């Protein structure tokens, strides 16, 4: 499992469950091309989104669906989405986890790459 | 000034200066069309990007350039930008302030929204 | 003003409103002696604690009362108060501004430093 | 295992390994008296701190020792250290997780509370 979300809410203290997420990988034409997707778990994460073999180095995209999160528990937010744009590297530890603390005005974003 | 831009530099402890930001709005047809864009001055704030009358209802996406600013000083960032996507003055001119804590391998960011 | 104090609110967008912070200073006995107090204006922001001269070489704490803010709102949070602990002036006199972006269950919180 | 520490790096974007944490309870006497103390492990992670039997409801405060973290990697950090001080709560879900992200100039926590 090379690619896993963490997404954790501010507001509650909790995971962020049912979060939608989407991940996309830049072409060549330099538009975004659908890669993975999946709701975060009751645990805030979502894995198994990719595999070794079809995560190759490239620019990616993960858009965290926040505002429909927000929505849902009757709160007002700013964000259309959280964005994470990244190059994944071999020449880096092989895991690549991208966490996102949520709050309704605000958020804040980590990557943790480890082996 | 309706829409203002503020970096800090989590590292230093300063302002993040020079920081390039790029704003788009989307257009009537679903793509990103450029609005906008400046640079952080020595106080990590970027104004004047645009006017009450411009800066009409819309999504916009705030891109700073954190991969840009961190490779000018030398370093090897994680993101590629830091994007601050939202809707604005759907009810009613607002002024926003897009602010943002720069790491390497993160980055927080925050909305200070009022009403004149 | 060497040690000014500004404070955003994550769940409304907007600066934090009377906020009250207290800072100590560690004094020769090891203890948090009283230092200095007040709250965040409309702003959010808090000016005018220290002078230049009382502001000396230490270890300071201050303490920004991050419960009695959510509870005076009426919000039940998890924290007491958002604690920033630092050496001050021990390179000659600086200026410093404690940043938080508070949440109920969680804040951040950074150090602008700069040198007159 | 009612109470976790997880702590990250922002700036190497990993785990913050060998980081010492300290647990303090407020005595009646309005004094922090020593609770729990470790030291993170290779995944940033300290557990076993306390007992459910022994975490009763009260104030607590964890201190991460941030600035002897920064210094052994050779960066100079504002921080004396990083301190989370909250009340456990038995009306609450059951575990306390505190996570902390950590650059030289600032930190980031928030509490994570499950069942
Ligand atoms: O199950 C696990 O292995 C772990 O999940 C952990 O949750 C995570 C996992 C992770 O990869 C990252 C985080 C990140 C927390 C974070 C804190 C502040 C911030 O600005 C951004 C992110 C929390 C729990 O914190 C830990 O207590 C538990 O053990
Ligand atoms: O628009 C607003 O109401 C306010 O936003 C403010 O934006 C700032 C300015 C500043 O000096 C520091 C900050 C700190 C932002 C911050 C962002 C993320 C984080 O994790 C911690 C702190 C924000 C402007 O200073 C103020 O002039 C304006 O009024």
């Amino acid at each position: 499992c090379p690619l896993m979300v963490k997404v954790l809410d501010a507001v509650r203290g909790s995971p962020a469950i049912n979060v939608a997420v989407h991940v996309f990988r830049k072409a060549a034409d330099d538009t975004w091309e659908p890669f993975a997707s999946g709701k975060t778990s009751e645990s805030g994460e979502l894995h198994g989104l990719t595999t070794e073999e079809e995560f190759v180095e490239g620019i990616y995209k993960v858009e965290i669906d926040t505002k429909s999160y927000w929505k849902a528990l009757g709160i007002s937010p700013f964000h259309e989405h959280a964005e994470v744009v990244f190059t994944a590297n071999d020449s880096g530890p092989r895991r690549y986890t991208i966490a996102a603390l949520l709050s309704p005005y605000s958020y804040s974003t980590t990557a943790v790459v480890t082996n």
